[PDB]
């Protein structure tokens, strides 16, 4: 079903790189971690691949896919065959030009020299495992890679008026043991397969009547020393194939929880005293 | 054949799904059941597939149908071959980047671990049902098609000022000889020429609780001799249906005539008297 | 003459064998069978050599048939001699492993263990009869060998995206003065043989004129109320028209029945009532 | 007949080679066995070639297979004889530069020194037992020769952007009467009909303790016993290749008739009362 | 055997040349000697052919060695024997026009003129040795033959937009007692079998428990607190047709090196924090 959590907008975010197979923060240390200091972490390998582009967040792309469906002269569709195969990759927009972001644009640094990068001749290999956290209001999706071969997207972009980048390609690879990457969140994958649930609260009322606006659909009267079977009649009045038998209610003292295949909501009371009777998702 | 009542305008939908071969409510329920909720539905397990961008909505596009003519020396237009079968589809972008959405970008979780959601090397297959909802101001355009094989139509779009969106394409396939898709809303399709009126007669009986059943479920209570306002009352918000202003009722001696959103038949008889209660179509 | 059905194209068709010698299904069968059920035939003999290729077609060769002159000093020609006398084949790609499509390409199986088709050294005999059915849109070229001997042509091929391919040849031969081969056709094979023929319906005309295109030329101002020896005079008075005597013309209510060595067709048409003035080829 | 299974797209695939008349595994092994790891099979040594093209897959070519016609001035084609016989081959074209690829290309080693491969002279003997497994998605025709003799088929190809290649030919030979060579697979070429069953019986014992053999090997402690899973298990839960949910085991009487991917037969026995334990084919 | 490392790719590679007999670098000073100063090296008498196109690199061909297999009228198909000896050679594609890649294609200079190199009628000698050496980022699969004679294969290639190419064939002479030709690299030919072998870290994390993915089945559970023995006897529990005396485990106190039949994969870790679980080779 819907939920208004999940939906995602990548207003902070950072990209860490390490050696091939390293493990990224797991889903509980995610709301726990200091993302500046990958340093500092309860697992270490990470280093923080320096600033990337906020106008071009990280495009995580993917070239082939094509498939024809393979006939016979007795058969029109007898199987399909996968005619090139896909290639997932993500490309970054480095910014800073130290010695952190031109090896990863160019690969190894090639001069023993102080102050001075060397790039050489020719085709050359780089790979690396990658982290990258998005975050925002406290919501932190994760995304892993066990290794990725990095490669050059496009030209060096330089302006006078906004930051120079350096477009680079992490072409997705396996690596044996594990998935070819992953999205971490503990709050929404693999989660606990838990109803959602509405609580009545007698809000102190000290006498007086209620009614109740289940999925939008009233009810009649209700006095407030009320109790499970009356609460379950009152609600069960929906008049929308949704009866008593849809309702599943607990005793709570004096304040219910409540069950069922659609939004409890309150509609008036007469306020004898406290906030009135009161309606809550859990 | 100028109608206003029929130019839609897309202001809010819904899409849900299932595994292959559900059926969608049929098309006098689908104007009443409530969109946000469909545990209520009283038909079957269909699960909304979360949030789906606002803006670029579903398009129902096609590919192929190119067709060549073939000539003879004596005469230019013999023949017409196609090039390819018509294969149509509709792309979707799903907002919400919780497990409920990326079961269908991805297809679904490779990893046990709780808070991870894994991804496959390749290949995956995802064949599912497919019911979608767009909703005017009040009219309630459904469409459904019982088996679509979904997959990545694009990359994932991130930004930090509009929302994250994962673009899938759900192309159309044949399940057990049936639609393709079809489109269902009461009043558009099909439609009857005038109002269709149920008439009951009882048959002369002159004793008995004789009941009737409506939309496939049988009706509460209803007795020999009742009048026709009692009858009205004795319809529908009795049985947790639609309430009594959905109907309309006319009577003399044994005899009733009966319209409303949903069908009438003979639910409980036992012939005190008479030839038993009688029930048809005008 | 031009008729547009009798061209083929062999957009789907099926390919069966059987001992030397058998019948195959009768021409006025062979419209009316389901191909994919040699069991259900009344022809008891026959099964699929399994799927074959959709591009590498049969194709229905010779080798041989060449020839060269003789003669003496005094006269230049004056006998033939047969270099190499013809022989017809036709080669079939088989695209399928199963042992019913093995034993064409390696002849019988070798071994009595169960699950492998073992193949040993010399040359065998292997002769089957054979039929082919090329279903153009359900216009059905049925072709039949009582005889042929089948052989390996070419190396089996493998891709990794394309299917497999047995390719096999098979030799028609003489049996019992049968024919070679045949080809079976119902429609277009000896059949009885008349003139073309045209009809023409008023469609409901009260009264009215109408034309005429004859030979691409056109006759004037036919009236409503003309008998057919009047027509005839009226198609016969064009000026690019054959004697009157070699047209023919019938009549029964608002229609007209024709025959003649130009065609005709409905030109300018006028009608106090009705649909207006109608044609077509019988 | 009309088989989809059966049409084989040769997608992946492997290359094995043993001393000359080696034994392959049966085709109800080939279904269980995997392919990567040869030390594992139950069987002689069969050793990975190293690794073959993409796309110049095998071809099971044939040199030879010509024939003529042989008469007199009475009689034109009384005889045929053989111009020359069928010479089968396969071109297998490695990729792999190691020693474990030289010696089918050059033959064996001839320099003893560490880090050299030299080779001398035409004429090298070079006869092995070769075993080739097609895998299309868990359908896996083998193909085996008791033995071949391996010629170089062309020269090395080199590229900058493609693999290196050393293409040979593999002769098949007659060997101590065994097939020239046999395709692999047990559910195309025999016993596709309904599957085999055996029995079990108490066989009116006053007790029993007496072990089955399964697929060849023994199994673990059984007596006699009233329930079906008790036979299912210790028949499956075997160390043999195959889980127990790929068996089915009867209850139909004091009979237990079996079903499953291997063969079964008796143990150990004993009277104990009764006749005995009855573990024949039904 | 199989074995990615060795799958050669020719991207970068060097031709050299000295007097007949000479010899090349020892596989172990390959991988030390500087590719372009053959006058720095261990072994003196080599210098380079100078620059090789790179759209065509040394054709490893030959030619001849048809053959046939001949019996007799007492015994069939008795032997086989090579018709002609096979003639090795390769070809390498020039593009210097100095004397040093004039002298290969023409012979010796036959002018003592400065600035002049005289071509004279008939036939020249020009045997020499040959060394090559294939550079696939940083693996040197050399080639030597210690006899090859030099003849033109092909015309002066000019053209105005590539560069110009003289194409020599240096066919392969016998020299004394030593090979023809020798394939030169420390790694690959005539070397030690290597023993395979996984190591198990368990680097921390006391507490929990994990599976391993042994042949791609995976085993049960087993604990952080597991010795040697417990650990062979749950990677022998599998169904895939090994036993616990195919495997070995052994211990670096807490550190599990392993070996068997099959290769072992991490499957499944539910271990406490510490990141200890990481199954890879040796």
């Amino acid at each position: 079903a819907l939920k208004d959590d999940a939906v995602l907008i990548a207003a902070r975010g950072y990209v860490y790189t390490a050696a091939v197979g390293t493990a990224a923060p797991t889903p509980s240390q995610l709301k726990l971690i200091d993302l500046e200091h990958p340093e500092a972490w309860d697992r270490t390998g990470w280093d923080l691949v320096g600033h990337t582009s906020e106008d071009d967040l990280p495009e995580f792309g993917f070239d082939g896919g094509d498939s024809e469906v393979r006939g016979s002269w007795q058969k029109k569709k007898l199987r399909e065959v996968e005619t090139e195969e896909i290639a997932d990759y993500v490309v970054i927009n480095l910014t800073q030009f130290d010695e952190t972001a031109l090896e990863l644009y160019f690969g190894p640094n090639q001069s023993a020299t102080p102050g001075i990068f060397g790039v050489k001749s020719g085709s050359v290999v780089n790979e690396r495992a990658l982290l990258i956290v998005i975050v925002d209001n406290d919501v932190r999706l994760g995304f892993h890679a066990r290794k990725a071969s990095l490669k050059r997207e496009d030209a060096i972009s330089l302006a006078t008026d906004e930051f120079g980048a350096l477009p680079v390609r992490a072409t997705f690879l396996d690596y044996q043991s594990y998935n070819l990457y992953e999205w971490i969140e503990e709050d929404w994958f693999n989660a606990v397969d838990a109803p959602v649930v509405y609580l009545l609260d007698l809000g102190g009322a000290t006498g007086g009547d209620y009614t109740l606006l289940v999925g939008g659909k009233s009810t009649g009267d209700i006095a407030y020393n009320a109790n499970a079977s009356a609460i379950k009649t009152a609600i069960g009045a929906v008049d929308d194939g949704v009866a008593e038998s849809a309702w599943t209610v607990t005793a709570d003292g004096s304040d219910f929880e409540i069950s069922g295949p659609l939004a409890v909501a309150l509609g008036v009371d007469s306020t004898t005293g406290g906030s009135g009777v009161t309606v809550d998702v859990v």
